[PDB]
């Protein structure tokens, strides 16, 4: 699978028919039809002990992965019951600062998202809890170019290193806390990974307010590979999956 002519999106639903299933991920989010929900608890995001330990280029994205051995990174409250551990963060992004999101917003579309992936620690790993309605919860955050995110430039200067699929580098002592907005008002619904398997296992938490990077940043991103070393090269670009059908489901907003 891939996100090209004959491997993207589309032919997903041959090799994993869950992705025409009843809540695949992404969505719009229609910010007219979200519902204020007073029973939402206030989501926590306690980053202070997180303990990255590699960046990988693995043929569709790149990950930059955490210890999850311990609670040190965690993501509590909000729609969540119990304890959700950081496991790895990537990023989608466009070739063009028009396109890149994989949720929109009233049909809005963002240069890039990004998801951070954390495990219910009920299920005690992470492949046990992608079996699981509720295994996952994904922070959803917006991207659009304008001013430099400064907690971003540490990616972005190690990307050089990682350039092809199969790559990896050491990647210790980097603050997530660094790639957050301002404000956690963020709209909620229940989903799916948003590549294959499309594991239908996430409650998405989508930020309402972006981050700013800079042009020079995303284009940054845009010079990674898809391909292996060696092989012809195919810009790393456009890795983000369309909307889905909301079908039955409602999107809460935790704000007025
Ligand atoms: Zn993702």
């Amino acid at each position: 699978w891939g996100y090209g002519k004959h491997n993207g999106p589309e032919h997903w639903h041959k090799d994993f028919p869950i992705a025409k299933g009843e809540r695949q991920s992404p969505v719009d989010i229609d910010t007219h039809t979200a519902k204020y929900d007073p029973s939402l608890k206030p989501l926590s995001v306690s980053y202070d002990q997180a303990t990255s330990l590699r960046i990988l280029n693995n043929g569709h994205a790149f990950n930059v992965e955490f210890d999850d051995s311990q609670d040190k990174a965690v993501l509590k409250g909000g729609p969540l019951d119990g304890t959700y551990r950081l496991i790895q963060f990537h990023f989608h992004w466009g070739s063009l600062d028009g396109q890149g999101s994989e949720h929109t917003v009233d049909k809005k579309k963002y240069a890039a998202e990004l998801h951070l992936v954390h495990w219910n620690t009920k299920y005690g790993d992470f492949g046990k809890a992608v079996q699981q309605p509720d295994g996952l919860a994904v922070l959803g955050i917006f991207l659009k170019v304008g001013s430099a995110k400064p907690g971003l430039q540490k990616v972005v200067d190690v990307l050089d290193s990682i350039k092809t699929k199969g790559k990896s580098a050491d990647f210790t002592n980097f603050d997530p806390r660094g790639l957050l907005p301002e404000s956690l008002d963020y709209w909620t619904y229940p989903g799916s990974l948003t590549t294959p398997p499309l594991l239908e296992c996430v409650t998405w938490i989508v930020l309402k307010e972006p981050i700013s990077v800079s042009s020079e940043q995303v284009l940054k991103f845009r010079k990674l590979n898809f391909n292996g070393e060696g092989e012809p090269e195919e810009l790393m670009v456009d890795n983000w999956r369309p909307a889905q059908p909301l079908k039955n489901r409602q999107i809460k907003a935790s704000f007025k």
